[PDB]
């Protein structure tokens, strides 16, 4: 019986790539979604008995847990197209610290360097849906995964601010945190191989 | 008159891409090499009067300085091919904390999250040459830029440990830190455009 944690920044297309592989080898595979803000916090509770976390969050090192890289994924800074930063201050880039950010909150109340808010005017939410709902309402700007802003950018509901900072979207590593135990069995290695190929072609 | 800082992790091929561009627009262009460990430390001294830093090091935000991404570059974990971690513990990956690291020292004595050593047994050096000299001598392992370990890996002098952690080498963003002043003049934007194209095709 195996527990796997995917944060809500991992496209749910990926979430199949593993699932088809892991059931070849394992009898029971439990998939658990979490805020990227909650991914590392969670696996650090032993009682949670997580054996794999796919998350964008980075941490020096965790107890009974090895890190590797599965691949890369995109994120944009988005705001309401009428937003002061659309074009008028767009070239400014570092203006973001002065406008209100819609940031993912953490249950733990504290954040990594990566996912810590950058503005002093912050409004915390649990998930990317809440974030973008508020961002469409012109309440603030936010950083969301590509799969969450695809539709809205085509619709013109949302506008990108990040293109000058990082053309093509903000490249973000996807880490695999894995219980040290798995490091030997060919099963885990099959999963990595597939998972890597299967997220390579999603670019 | 314009001062530009390239850390020693930026391939010196790149270091031309800019230089050909910047002299179209500027009359005097001063190129300054620094340890990636010293790049941000340096520009934070106003008396240094740096107007651009190309560095792999990341920092939340700097005074009178905006950040953007020029592109990506490779880094490998290397050790002497006889090294205990070649193959015998290679799959271990997190063993690195237990073997001696050859880390870039900083003049400032302190390091970013990114460039901070990961082993407790550290041996600091000024530059990647010293690092690899010691790594060939089997004294410890180290993380070096691709351009520095190309030859030695073909020669078999050095071996990669990083391939399971991150197939293809460790992707590392190259940031451009730029004095806020430049954000308006078309000159800087020409430089970014070129610099981005010119580092894209170096992959
Ligand atoms: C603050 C600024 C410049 C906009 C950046 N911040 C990050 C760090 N960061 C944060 N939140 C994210 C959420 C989802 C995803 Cl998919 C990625 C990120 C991310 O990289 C980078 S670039
Ligand atoms: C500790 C470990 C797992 C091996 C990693 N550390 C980094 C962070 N890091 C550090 N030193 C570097 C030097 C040159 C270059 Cl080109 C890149 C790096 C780098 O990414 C990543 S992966």
């Amino acid at each position: 019986n195996l527990r796997v944690l995917l944060d809500t920044a991992i496209p749910p297309s990926f979430c199949d790539t593993v699932s088809s592989v892991l059931l070849d080898d394992f009898n029971m595979v439990s998939l658990i979604r979490t805020s990227p803000a909650d991914s590392l916090a969670t696996i650090k509770q032993d009682n949670a008995e997580i054996d794999i976390a796919i998350t964008i969050d980075e941490e020096l090192k965790i107890s009974r847990f090895n890190q590797c890289v599965l691949g890369y994924t995109k994120a944009f800074v988005v705001a309401h197209p009428q937003h002061p930063l659309c074009n008028a201050s767009l070239h400014s880039i570092a203006s973001l610290a002065n406008y209100r950010q819609i940031s993912l909150g953490s249950r733990s109340g504290q954040h990594s360097n990566l996912l810590r808010p950058v503005s002093d005017k912050v409004l915390f939410v649990e998930n990317f849906d809440d974030m973008l709902r508020l961002v469409e309402a012109g309440v603030g700007w936010g950083i969301a995964p590509h799969y969450f802003v695809e539709e809205r950018l085509r619709n013109g509901t949302l506008a990108v601010l990040s293109e000058l900072y990082e053309p093509g979207g903000i490249d973000t590593k996807v880490y695999c945190y894995y219980n040290t135990a798995l490091e030997s069995e060919r099963s885990f290695l099959r999963f990595l191989e597939s998972a890597r190929q299967r997220l390579r072609e999603l670019g």
